[PDB]
């Protein structure tokens, strides 16, 4: 079953390569502290977290984009995930 299409840039909102695969995509993995782009959502939400795959700071985003690069999460070098629902 395939029912949401999710769609984010992979760099900030004015020169970045943007993906919007409808069959899972390859999400947070090469993740760590430098990381600046811009989300967009268009169908239910996700679940954001930025830690280890036990226990972190839960934030799921929903209908709405944004392009933040100071708050998110830029402290100094860590993990982070994000299930695609």
């Amino acid at each position: 079953m395939n029912a949401a299409e999710v769609i984010v840039y992979e760099h900030v909102n004015f020169g970045g390569k943007s993906f919007d695969a409808t069959s899972d995509q390859p999400g947070a993995g090469d993740n760590l502290n430098d990381k600046i782009s811009s989300i967009k959502v268009k169908s239910g939400t996700w679940r954001f977290y930025e830690y280890i795959n036990y226990g972190g700071r839960y934030w799921d985003l929903g209908p709405g984009e944004y392009s933040s690069v100071e708050s998110a999460g830029i402290p100094d070098n860590s993990i982070s995930s994000f299930r695609q629902i």
